[PDB]
């Protein structure tokens, strides 16, 4: 039941990785490098906030900037200015 983001964009790859750490403490987190095509993952559940991310990058950034250079993902998503949530919805 793993879910999570696949990057596309080289330079949000390693912050995007970092955030999934960060704001999923304990969690197993998978990353299967491929270029262009970064796929991360986490059993259930993987939160990415805004705060982490831009902390992360040490710049200004907006939820948007992830999701448009996302070639794809795992799971259902619920996302917001402040946050994305990859979940597995055992019904779909």
């Amino acid at each position: 039941n793993n879910v999570g983001p696949i990057i596309r964009a080289g330079d949000l790859v390693e912050p995007v990785i970092e955030t999934a750490e960060i704001d999923n403490p304990g969690k197993e987190i998978t990353v299967e490098d491929r270029r262009a095509y970064v796929r991360i993952a986490a059993e259930g559940e993987l939160i990415l906030t805004r705060k982490t991310l831009e902390e992360q990058l040490g710049r200004p950034f907006n939820m948007q900037e992830l999701e448009i250079n996302l070639a794809s993902f795992a799971g259902q998503i619920q996302a917001d200015e402040d946050q994305i949530r990859f979940y597995f919805d055992k019904t779909m």
